């Protein structure tokens, strides 16, 4: 006897999901039962719904998509924070909420977990604001069409979507889903437009002296990584990254020239791109953070703006094809233009070295983490100064970096890494998280313990919101210190294999990392103590400009 | 010097539009100027915005898509009625509104044509409710992406979309649009799913004794007319239509068996479909009107439900392909199953004949209009008793019928026929419209005069809302009578070539139609006077069941 | 046996309504039946829902509030245009929509008059955008609370509100409404705040040399007319009006000094207010039209901004009392400050006179209408050049002017006058309407005929959108001319007592007005033919500034 909930489960499996995340509530228990009957995936549990959503977000990063299941209102609303995050970071997370019994609809009944009015369509209205698709299932017959619609839309658009299922309907008989090639289907490509866009770009490139490539944070969502480095091989030119695109290109590569981020770029790089004859700008996200208060925002006649969906070049916009198809086709026809690469040096990064027994230093933490990175590593870098020393690392080919520079929700780090680890258990997972950020979502380290995930967490204890102290200080930047290392035993409670360690000197950190690598059955939190004054120059420079731009009066 | 408004114009032309409809207002004048610079289409004008929207709707029916341009709030809101209509009737109308100067945004300025508050995002929020896409253009740089998004989404989904352009931005420099194959692009078809759906349907058909085809009102939007009659040729079986699908299948055809509409079906037809071994139900819209108060709604194991997007057959749903591709593929493999056709008669319709000089009769009007219909005719039938004698006509192969049975906005008839005529000037356009409906939108007959469109309008003057009088009578059903024939000279005003005639007897109607056919440079309104008591039995039967179902207490 | 619909009816009667306006549809028929059972009011019918809404709006102007009843979506959406209008013009219109059977809710049924999806909460979401309160009645038990909430909120806020009643629920048993003092209840007045505001204003006035009063278009909604002229009697100072406040002060008065409207003010008046020591600015609406493109917008330390709700004077805002209470209290304590009045002349208006047999002239039309005005007259002036010669009339004490300068929906004129006449049948009703505007809503003159309302309509036929031709001309300004006078017989159809006359010379107009005054049982339309070139200088001046401001690039 095949139910609506089973239909949902089988479709999620067809997406390529092996896990979904959940927090139980009476509105979703039966739905959770239906999902559990599918042995092709595991149902894993979170502390709260905010973390649950961000766990799904992290999973989407490594798997391609994700699903989280919550209860009505009290669960769903906080998960909408994570949904908005998924939208901001171009990740197809599917949020499924339990919903009131369909027989309660239009009766004037007031229900628990509602704001106390006779109707309760407010949740769906809120969800629409942060999703590409949002449906409320209230009968078994229309359920398949709705489920299929949200999933297919989410995957095609690389955006999150929302689902309601009335609690009494999860159990209802339902037709079975058919076999599929894939649940992802892009629109059929417009060949007239593709040809014209490639021709126009080739023409501009041919008459150029020194083209540069600038890579943006939508490159992965556009599924355009391989196509990009193929194009880079053909062009021979300099390849640069925007901050949020770290790890989207192999730094091993002959053409890699480093970070473009306005005045905090690697030396020479600002001049490289700002002055380019033909800037091949691929999948960028230009906002107030990435353009450094609108001071570093390349546009106009010399820019080839190549977005996931469309290409703008030489005063014309060409639409109706995928970025991936454009980059593949362009690589066939593009000329060799090496001038940019041969006129510039491979990026290097100066890190000040200390002695063994000196107090631990920001630069010294970066030096130690850099040495940890392998081709099999995923580095998660939290909002705060961790953004900036993420930029300062030389990452080996194959290594992955995860940033959340568009949403920028502090605390994202922890549950995100948890989900990400679930979705790629074969990789080494490393987290950089500030003390302030950790406090928002700390409890999710307990899930890492529960599920025996060997994540290495570098907790940067500098005693407050330093990214804010350096830029605009006030009493609001100072938080209650915790014994972060001591928190691991609390989550262990005599069961788990989590480790909590203090690093107070470079010697003490070197020992802590050795212990961490040996801890195969649980997370390792290393509380790194550095002085509040000891942040990157990069942060100070970037912050001053951004803050004065956000405070602008005219 | 190429502007945002010119970009919009060139994209509309690429859709295949040769006309757009407009009402001027200060928020859209510059935009209208930009559109006028494109000689590939004509800008035509309407009396009011409700009519403007319905004109676009009518144009979409004959052309494939349409566009209407209105001013902020005072224009846009009433056009949203038509937009909802377009959504209901699966037509990609694009509504473009003029909007306040972008420099007024966030200033706290109160603007004219707004509700008087400091912000005015209320319009876009309302538009989202009735569209598949809705964007507000407030800068030139993001304008192309937004324009392209609404147009492409509208065409793919066969749903209307909405656009804002800030009045100061219509003039702004803009990149040019690239060449395209087509602005329509469906998602790439899932071949695993298609194969399994066709295989499952063929298996069910093979073991069937008498399959029937039932055609619904989404058949045209799914662009599935030719594929349907190809399938009908292969299957040899009985082909029946739902009310709203009149004209979607040639009544000339050997397999045509008439109307399925519950208890108001053609004799034998209800038994034919209700009792079928395997009901091939194609692109249906099952609502309270079409299912006749939920009494005639075929579903369950014996039904092959083939929707624009998906197919449900034998307890499985198959998604990820177009209806058209499904129907083409099914026609290759389907067996011959003629039992349904050879066990039933070609539908006939009994019409009572009167004498020349007797007072005009409902049946006699149908008889006269039926004789007018050619393969080159488009018949527009208004909500009211005109729905019912539209059903009662035998239409020659090629003839088109236009119904609005999902939205059902009285008055739609007139502006809709106007737009439809604009979009197919080579065809003969015939309108059936009640006296009550005509009063809502009458003024648009003046546009037909202005643009010299030879539409023949049969105004059925029965002195009120008869469809309502017959079912649930009250003082609200009785309206002020007009001299409808005399109204033509009013719109002529010594310029135009409109004709207004009274038909009071069958002889008098026969003469009026002769005059109408001869009137090549303007519309002809024939005020047909029939008694209030003289409506179809079909209406009474249908009405009683529907009304008692809508008044149901449990 | 007492029903939900009867409850609604009795509450409407308690508002002081004697009429409600309706268009029948199956979703509201039973509701209409319930309302008809209340003999304390009359149910009157409209051609379409846009006109229906604007009829209610007009009724609210003379009665204080109004109600319109429409059917779901197809009716309600276009009525939302009128609702937005009511919000803009501060009038408590209650729109009541019929809605689907409550048993259809949450079933996945598709219903007629919907966009075709399984749910249909889109209407309520749209209504919220343009109302102060919006409720959907879906059970009998919560119906009283909801009805009482929308009505009370509407009246308190002077804003429109929205109601849904499920069609099956109009008939349901319901408790009866209790007796009331009034359905209007403002919040209890804050006496600390009132005292401080009056004290601060008196202090500023006392040390002033020449205070001026400037009256705005919210004066009537604030129910502050009598209080204003009491204050003017005490202050002895100059009293000036904003355009939209015409008729809110007796021009008979010793202190009346005319129109303040930037550069189109009466001579000297701009200097009077712009230069005032202490500008008592009462219930103003400052928008781009009233401030003449932001060039005439008095603010800062010298301005006493007295709004319906709050007073800002000398760098402090005082809230928590009604404008009426503030003005009453201020009149007790205010000093005499006559300087502004004795330094300026009573406003006069130069009108050029022609001969009897010369072609009719704009100035000559104004001269004739001015002579018609009595203390018992209500003048309705449409958007267009009619705004401007409304300003140019000297109105006798007691005379009423109706303007719609915030919404500015052309066509408003006609249905608004109809409703207004219904709500004050004892008064003489005069309409000024342009030819372009008349075309949008013309059919509602048929209702005036039906209900035997002796409205005198001056149709200004200047052959297009002249207000637009003078400012920014293009093909979109030119419309199909009608025989406007001939349209009356069409609506009469041998029944009614409407008159249609042409005025082509001043003699011919003088005769037409004589006929109009004698026509006691129907409307009289006088088609006044003037040249397209013959608009007010006032319009040209005002238009040029406003248009260049709306087209501003920075
Ligand atoms: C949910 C949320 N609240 C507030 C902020 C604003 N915010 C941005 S950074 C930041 C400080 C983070 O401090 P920490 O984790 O200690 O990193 P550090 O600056 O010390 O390196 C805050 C509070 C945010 N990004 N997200
Ligand atoms: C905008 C709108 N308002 C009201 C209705 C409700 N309605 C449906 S049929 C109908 C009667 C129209 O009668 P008429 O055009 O004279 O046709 P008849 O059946 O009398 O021949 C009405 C008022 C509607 N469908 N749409
Ligand atoms: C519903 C609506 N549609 C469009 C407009 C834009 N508009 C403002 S004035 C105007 C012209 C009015 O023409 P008419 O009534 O003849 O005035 P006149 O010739 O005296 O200038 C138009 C179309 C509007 N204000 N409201
Ligand atoms: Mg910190
Ligand atoms: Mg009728
Ligand atoms: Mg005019």
């Amino acid at each position: 006897t095949y139910t609506v909930g089973m239909y949902l489960a089988e479709r999620l499996v067809q997406i390529g999901l092996k896990h979904h995340f959940a927090v139980a509530g009476d509105y979703n228990l039966v739905l959770l039962d239906q999902l559990l009957l599918n042995k092709d995936m595991k149902q894993i549990y979170c502390c709260n719904e905010l973390n649950c959503g961000f766990s799904a977000e992290g999973y989407a990063r490594s798997n391609g998509a994700a699903a989280a299941v919550v209860t009505f209102s009290v669960g769903a609303i906080s998960a909408m924070n994570a949904l908005g995050g998924a939208y901001a970071e171009n990740l197809p997370v599917i949020l499924i909420s339990g919903a009131p019994n369909s027989n309660d609809q239009g009766t004037g009944h007031i229900l628990h977990h509602t704001i106390g009015k006779t109707d309760y369509s407010y949740q769906l209205e809120m969800a629409r604001q942060v999703t590409c698709a949002a449906e409320s299932i209230t009968d078994a017959h229309s359920a398949p069409a709705k489920i299929d619609h949200v999933i297919r839309t989410a995957l095609r658009e690389r955006k999150p979507a929302y689902l309601d299922i009335a609690c009494n309907i999860a159990s209802e008989p339902c037709v079975r889903p058919g076999p599929v090639s894939s649940l992802l289907s892009e629109p059929e490509i417009d060949h007239t437009s593709l040809k014209a866009a490639v021709d126009a770009t080739v023409a501009l490139l041919e008459k150029s002296a020194s083209p540069v490539m600038l890579l943006g944070s939508k490159l992965r969502a556009a599924n355009a990584l391989a196509a990009t480095e193929t194009l880079a091989d053909k062009l021979q030119c300099a390849v640069t990254i925007m901050a949020a695109a770290k790890g989207f290109f192999p730094e091993d590569h002959a053409g890699f020239r480093g970070l473009y981020w306005g005045e905090v770029s690697n030396p020479g790089v600002q001049e490289l791109v700002e002055t380019s004859d033909a800037l091949l700008c691929i999948a960028p996200v230009f906002n107030d953070y990435s353009t450094v208060g609108w001071s570093a925002w390349p546009k106009g006649p010399n820019v080839i703006l190549a977005e996931p969906d469309r290409v703008t070049v030489d005063g014309r916009a060409y639409d109706g094809f995928t970025l991936r198809a454009f980059l593949q086709a362009l690589a066939e026809k593009a000329p060799a233009r090496p001038a940019s690469a041969q006129k510039s040096s491979v990026p290097t990064c100066s890190l000040t070295a200390t002695s063994d027994e000196a107090g631990l230093t920001n630069d010294e933490i970066v030096r130690h983490i850099n040495a940890l990175l392998t081709s099999n590593t995923t580095l998660v870098a939290e909002t705060g100064d961790s953004w900036f020393n993420a930029m300062r690392m030389t990452l080996p080919r194959g290594a992955r970096v995860e940033l959340e520079m568009q949403w920028g929700h502090i605390g994202w780090s922890v549950p995100s890494a948890f989900g990400n680890a679930m979705g790629s258990q074969d990789r080494q997972h490393v987290v950089m998280v500030g003390d302030g950020s950790f406090q928002l979502t700390a409890q999710e380290v307990a899930q890492m313990v529960r599920y025996e995930l060997p994540v290495i967490i570098f907790l940067i204890n500098n005693r407050g919101y330093v990214i804010e102290i350096a830029i605009h200080d006030g009493p609001y930047n100072y938080i209650k210190n915790w014994d972060y290392a001591g928190l691991m035993e609390v989550f262990n409670a005599g069961e788990g294999h989590g480790l909590g360690l203090k690093a107070t000197t470079p010697k003490e950190l070197t020992e802590a990392i050795a212990r961490a690598k040996a801890n195969t059955r649980g997370p390792t939190l290393i509380e790194c103590q550095i002085d509040r004054t000891d942040c990157t120059d990069m942060l100070v420079q970037w912050g001053r400009k951004v803050a004065s731009t956000n405070a602008r009066k005219t």
